[PDB]
C-alpha cells in the first residue's frame, strides 16, 4: 500500500493544471465576444454561458474536488455542496448546448421570422432561467434526497470526526440512485439524445433545401431547352407555366430587381405564346439566358454559400455536444455499474479519476474549437493575444 499523498499529489497535481487552463481559455472566449460586435449574437450569449459555466468548474469545481478527494472530516450537508456544485455547472453546460442546438434550428428552419423570434433580451432570460434550474437540479441532493440520515460511523470515527460530522467521500453522501436515474438517465441522457434530435433534423433540413435550390435551378435550365426544341405555342405556354412558378418559388434590391426581370420576361413570352406566335415566343424566352447568368447564377450561389455556412456552424455546435458527451459519459457509465452490478467489483481508484480529469478536461476544449473553426473567434483571439 504505497503512500496515498503520492497518487494524490499526481491527481491534484493534475487538476490544478486542468483549472488553469479550462480558465485561460473561457475567460479568452468571454473576452473576445465582449470585444468583437461581430460576435454578439444570440448563439454566442449562449457560448458565454457555456464558457461562464467551465470558467467555475476550474475556480470553483476543481478546488472542491481536489478537497472532497481528502476525505476530510465535514458536516455532511456542507460536504454535499462540494460534492454537488459541479452537477450544477455540468447542468448548465447541457442547458447551453441545448439552447445552442435549437437556435440552429430555427435560424435554418424558419430563417425569415428568426431574428423576430430569438432575441438577445429572450435569450438573457432564458440564461436566467436555466441557471436557477440547474441549481435546482444539481443541488437536489441539498433537498433531502442524501444519505446524511444514515452516516458511515465507523469510517468517522476512524478519521476522527467530531459529532455531527462525516468523512467526506462522494460516494458516501450522494445516493447512487439520484446520480444514475435523476443526473444521468433524465438530465443528462434525455437531453443529449435530444439535441441529436434536433441535429438529425438541422442537417435533413440543410440537405433539402440544398436539393430544393438545384431542383429550381435544373427546372430553370431544362425548360428552356423545351422552349428551344419546341414546334407549337402551347409546348413553350407549358414550358413557361412551369418556369414562373419555379421563378416566383425560388424568391422566397439587386436580388429582387433580378427576379423582376426574370418574371416579366417569362411574362412577355407567355403572352407571345397564347397569342400562337411560336418563333417571337421562343426569341423572347432565349433571353431569360440572360437574366439567368447576371442574376439568377449569383443568386443560386450565395444561397448556397449560406446554408454551407449554416451546415459548418452547426456542426461546429455538435461537435462542442459531442465532446461533453464523450468526455462525462465513462464517469456516469461507472456510476451505472456501482448502481447496477453490487457483484461487479468497485472501479479502481485510479480509474475513478482518470474518468473524473477527463469529465474536467471538457472545460478546456471549447475555446479550441472555436479557434479552429470560427475564423471571427480565431481572428479575435489574435488580436487579444498580440494586443
Ligand atoms: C462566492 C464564492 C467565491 C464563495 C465560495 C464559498 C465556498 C468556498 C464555501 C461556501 C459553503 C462552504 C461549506 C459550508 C459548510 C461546510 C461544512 C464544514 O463542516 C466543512 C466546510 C464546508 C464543506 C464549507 C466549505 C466551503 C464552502 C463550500
Ligand atoms: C449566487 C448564488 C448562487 C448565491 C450563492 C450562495 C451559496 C453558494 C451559499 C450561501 C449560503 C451557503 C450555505 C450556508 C449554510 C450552510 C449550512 C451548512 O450546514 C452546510 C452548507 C450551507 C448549506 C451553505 C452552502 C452554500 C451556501 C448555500
Ligand atoms: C464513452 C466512451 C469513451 C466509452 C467509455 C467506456 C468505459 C467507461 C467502460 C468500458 C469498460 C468498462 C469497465 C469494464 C469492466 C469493469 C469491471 C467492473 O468490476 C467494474 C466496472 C468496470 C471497471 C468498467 C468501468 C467502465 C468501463 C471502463
Ligand atoms: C444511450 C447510449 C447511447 C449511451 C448510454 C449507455 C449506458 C446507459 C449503458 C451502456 C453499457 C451499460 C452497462 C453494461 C453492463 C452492465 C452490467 C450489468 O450487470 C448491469 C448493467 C450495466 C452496468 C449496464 C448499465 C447501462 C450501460 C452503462
Ligand atoms: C459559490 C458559487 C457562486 C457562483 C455563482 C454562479 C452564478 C451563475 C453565473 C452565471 C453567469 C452567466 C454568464 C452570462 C452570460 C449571459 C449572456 C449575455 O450577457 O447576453 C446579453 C444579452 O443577451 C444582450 O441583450
Ligand atoms: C496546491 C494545493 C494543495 C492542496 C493539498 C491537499 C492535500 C491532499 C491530501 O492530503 O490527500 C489526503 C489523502 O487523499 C491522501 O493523500
Ligand atoms: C476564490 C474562490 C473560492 C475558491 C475556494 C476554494 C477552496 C475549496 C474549499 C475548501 C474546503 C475546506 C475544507 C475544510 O474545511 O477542512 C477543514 C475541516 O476538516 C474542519 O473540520
Ligand atoms: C463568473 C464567471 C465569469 C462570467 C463571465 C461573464 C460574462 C461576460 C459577458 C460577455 O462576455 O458577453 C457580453 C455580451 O455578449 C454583450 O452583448
Ligand atoms: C481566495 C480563497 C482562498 C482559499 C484557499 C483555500 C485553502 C483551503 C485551506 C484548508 C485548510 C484546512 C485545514 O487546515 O484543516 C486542518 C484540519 O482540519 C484540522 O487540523
Ligand atoms: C438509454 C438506455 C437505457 C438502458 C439502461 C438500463 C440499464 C439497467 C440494467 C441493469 C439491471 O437491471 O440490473 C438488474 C439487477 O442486476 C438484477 O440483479
Ligand atoms: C472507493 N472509492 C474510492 C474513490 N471514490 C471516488 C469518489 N469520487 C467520486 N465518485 C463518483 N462515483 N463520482 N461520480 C461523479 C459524477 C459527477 C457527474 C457525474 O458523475 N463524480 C464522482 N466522484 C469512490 C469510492
Ligand atoms: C427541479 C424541477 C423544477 C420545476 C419547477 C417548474 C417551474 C419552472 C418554470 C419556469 C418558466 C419560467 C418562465 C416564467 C418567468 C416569469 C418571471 C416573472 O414573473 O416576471
Ligand atoms: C489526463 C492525463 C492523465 C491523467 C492522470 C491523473 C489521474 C489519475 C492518476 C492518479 C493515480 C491514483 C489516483 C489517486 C486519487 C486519490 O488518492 O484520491
Ligand atoms: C502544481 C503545484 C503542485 C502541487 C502538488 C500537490 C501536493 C500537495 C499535497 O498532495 O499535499
Ligand atoms: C487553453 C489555453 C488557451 C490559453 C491562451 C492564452 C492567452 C490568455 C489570455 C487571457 O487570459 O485572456
Ligand atoms: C474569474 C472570472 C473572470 C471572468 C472573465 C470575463 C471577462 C469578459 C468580460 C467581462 C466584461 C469586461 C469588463 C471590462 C471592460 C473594459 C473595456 O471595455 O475596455
Ligand atoms: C482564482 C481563485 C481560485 C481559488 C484557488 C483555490 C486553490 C486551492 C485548491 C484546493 C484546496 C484544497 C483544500 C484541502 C482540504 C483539506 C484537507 C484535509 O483537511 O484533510
Ligand atoms: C488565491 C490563490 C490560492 C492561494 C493559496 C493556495 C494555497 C492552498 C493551501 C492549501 C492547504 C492544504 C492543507 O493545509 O491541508
Ligand atoms: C424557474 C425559475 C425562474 C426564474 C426567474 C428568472 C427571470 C427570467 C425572466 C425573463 C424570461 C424571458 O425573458 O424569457
Ligand atoms: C443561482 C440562484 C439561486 C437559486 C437556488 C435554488 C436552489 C437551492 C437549493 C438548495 C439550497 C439548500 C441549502 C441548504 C441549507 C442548509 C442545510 C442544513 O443546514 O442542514
Ligand atoms: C424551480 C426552481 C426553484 C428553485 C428551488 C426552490 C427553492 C427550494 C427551497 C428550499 C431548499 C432548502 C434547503 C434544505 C435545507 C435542509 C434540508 C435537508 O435536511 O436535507
Ligand atoms: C433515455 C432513457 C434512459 C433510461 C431508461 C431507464 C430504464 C431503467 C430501468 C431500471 C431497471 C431496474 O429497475 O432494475
Ligand atoms: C447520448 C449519446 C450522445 C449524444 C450527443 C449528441 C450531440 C451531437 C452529436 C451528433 C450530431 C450529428
Ligand atoms: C487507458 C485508459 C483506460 C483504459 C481502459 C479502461 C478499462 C480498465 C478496466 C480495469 C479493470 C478494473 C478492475 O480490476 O476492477
Ligand atoms: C482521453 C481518454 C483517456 C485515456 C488516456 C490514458 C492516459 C492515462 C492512463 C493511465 C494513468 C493512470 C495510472 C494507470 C496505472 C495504475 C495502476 C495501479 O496503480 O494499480
Ligand atoms: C492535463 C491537461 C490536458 C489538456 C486537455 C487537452 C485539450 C485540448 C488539447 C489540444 C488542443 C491543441
Ligand atoms: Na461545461
Amino acid at each position: 500500500g504505497a503512500p496515498p499523498i503520492m497518487g494524490s499529489s499526481v491527481y491534484i497535481t493534475v487538476e490544478l493544471a486542468i483549472a488553469v487552463l479550462a480558465i485561460l481559455g473561457n475567460v479568452l472566449v468571454c473576452w473576445a465576444v465582449w470585444l468583437n460586435s461581430n460576435l454578439q449574437n444570440v448563439t454566442n450569449y449562449f457560448v458565454v454561458s457555456l464558457a461562464a459555466a467551465d470558467i467555475l468548474v476550474g475556480v470553483l469545481a476543481i478546488p472542491f474536488a481536489i478537497t472532497i478527494s481528502t476525505g476530510f472530516c465535514a458536516a455532511c450537508h456542507g460536504c454535499l455542496f462540494i460534492a454537488c456544485f459541479v452537477l450544477v455547472l455540468a447542468q448548465s453546460s447541457i442547458f447551453s448546448l441545448l439552447a445552442i442546438a435549437i437556435d440552429r434550428y430555427i435560424a435554418i428552419a424558419i430563417p425569415l421570422r428568426y431574428n423576430g423570434l430569438v432575441t438577445g433580451t429572450r435569450a438573457a432570460g432564458i440564461i436566467a432561467i436555466c441557471w436557477v434550474l440547474s441549481f435546482a437540479i444539481g443541488l437536489t441532493p441539498m433537498l433531502g434526497w442524501n444519505n446524511c440520515g444514515q452516516p458511515k460511523e465507523g469510517k468517522a470515527h476512524s478519521q476522527g470526526c467530531g459529532e455531527g460530522q462525516v468523512a467526506c467521500l462522494f460516494e458516501d453522501v450522494v445516493p447512487m440512485n439520484y446520480m444514475v436515474y435523476f443526473n444521468f438517465f433524465a438530465c443528462v441522457l434525455v437531453p443529449l439524445l435530444l439535441m441529436l434530435g434536433v441535429y438529425l433534423r438541422i442537417f435533413a433540413a440543410a440537405r433539402r433545401q440544398l436539393a430544393d435550390l438545384e431542383d429550381n435551378w435544373e427546372t430553370l435550365n431544362d425548360n428552356l431547352k423545351v422552349i428551344e426544341k419546341a414546334d407549337n405555342a402551347a409546348q413553350v405556354k407549358d414550358a413557361l407555366t412551369k418556369m414562373r412558378a419555379a421563378a416566383l418559388d425560388a424568391q422566397k434590391k439587386d436580388f429582387r430587381h433580378g427576379f423582376d426581370i426574370l418574371v416579366g420576361q417569362i411574362d412577355d413570352a407567355l403572352k407571345l405564346a397564347n397569342e400562337g406566335k411560336v418563333k417571337e415566343a421562343q426569341a423572347a424566352a432565349e433571353q431569360l439566358k440572360t437574366t439567368r447568368n447576371a442574376y439568377i447564377q449569383k443568386y443560386l450561389e450565395r444561397a448556397r454559400s449560406t446554408l454551407q455556412k449554416e451546415v459548418h456552424a452547426a456542426k461546429s455546435a455538435a461537435i462542442i455536444a459531442g465532446l461533453f458527451a464523450l468526455c462525462w459519459l465513462p464517469l456516469h457509465i461507472i456510476n451505472c455499474f456501482t448502481f447496477f452490478c453490487p457483484d461487479c467489483s468497485h472501479a479502481p481508484l485510479w480509474l475513478m479519476y482518470l474518468a473524473i480529469v477527463l469529465a474536467h478536461t471538457n472545460s478546456v476544449v471549447n475555446p479550441f474549437i472555436y479557434a479552429y473553426r470560427i475564423r471571427e473567434f480565431r481572428q479575435t483571439f489574435r488580436k487579444i493575444i498580440r494586443s
